[PDB]
């Protein structure tokens, strides 16, 4: 069930607990809200989530409530994070659910060999990685409408928020993103997790 989208708190980034969350830690983005709403927690350890935002961005600029998501997984051999955001609307649409994925060749080396980034039904992809849209190993994304909003690659440099991964949450929370309706917009990391792996994958 909802509650307001200005009062769901932001939850605060934990110490990683096994190489899994220490990997999503090391490779968090960088994020450029070029217009639209900032990026705003959807759900707390009880499972409430964000009522969002009736459809400028008066109502979802407030840089305090900044929160991303990740979830990790592989797909056909190759090692993928992906990291994602929630803002309170996108005349557009209540809710707004975007993601990008770092494709690694495997968990041990760990080295990045392609990028993706959610637009509109498809992913934008990056494959080998550009090195103008990484600032080390930190991939730079941009959130922009030009058409709805969109997540793609970007050299300038962006903001980052605190990380909760799926891992990491209750299972309150993991329940309410997997059964709650976001109406034009959906979680991409709930159980169509796998299935937005293979829309992102590189090749
Ligand atoms: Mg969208
Ligand atoms: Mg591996």
């Amino acid at each position: 069930a909802v509650i307001n989208h200005d009062a769901v708190p932001v939850w605060p980034q934990p110490e990683p607990a096994d190489a899994t969350q220490a990997l999503a830690v090391r490779f968090k983005p960088q994020l450029d809200v070029v217009n639209g709403c900032q990026p705003y927690a959807a759900v707390n350890p009880q499972g409430e989530t964000s009522g969002g935002l009736k459809p400028q961005a008066a109502a979802c600029r407030d840089m305090s409530k900044a929160q991303v998501y990740s979830r990790s997984g592989t797909y056909n051999g190759y090692y993928a994070i992906m990291y994602s955001w929630y803002m309170p609307k996108d005349i557009g649409h209540r809710h707004d659910w975007e993601n990008v994925v770092v494709w690694l060749d495997n968990a041990a080396s760990a080295n990045i060999v392609a990028l993706s980034a959610s637009a509109h039904s498809g992913y934008k992809k990056s494959f080998p990685a550009d090195k103008s849209y990484l600032d080390g190993i930190t991939a730079k994304i941009s959130y922009k409408s030009t058409l709805d909003h969109e997540l793609g690659f970007t050299t300038s440099a962006g903001k980052q928020q605190p990380l909760i991964q799926w891992e990491q949450m209750t299972q309150a929370a993991r329940d309410a993103l997997e059964s709650t309706d976001f109406g034009n917009a959906n979680v991409p990391f709930k159980s169509n997790f796998q299935d937005k792996l293979v829309k992102a994958f590189f090749q």
